[PDB]
C-alpha cells in the first residue's frame, strides 16, 4: 500500500467538519475521523470504501 496510509490522521486547520476516513496501521482498519475542509494530509477519503481499495 501506499506510503501515504501510515500518516496519522490530520483534520488541518479549517472548521467545515466532514466526517471522513482514514487508514490506521496499526489496526490494519479505515476508521472514521474528522476532517475541517482544508489541508491536511492524503490519507483522507470520502467513505470508508475508498479508503479500504485504496489502502487496505
Amino acid at each position: 500500500r501506499p506510503d501515504f496510509c501510515e500518516l496519522p490522521a490530520d483534520t488541518g486547520p479549517c472548521r467545515v467538519r466532514f466526517p471522513s476516513f482514514y487508514y490506521n496501521p496499526d489496526e490494519k482498519k479505515c476508521l472514521e475521523f474528522i476532517y475541517g475542509g482544508c489541508e491536511g494530509n492524503a490519507n483522507n477519503f470520502i467513505t470508508k470504501e475508498e479508503c479500504e481499495s485504496t489502502c487496505a
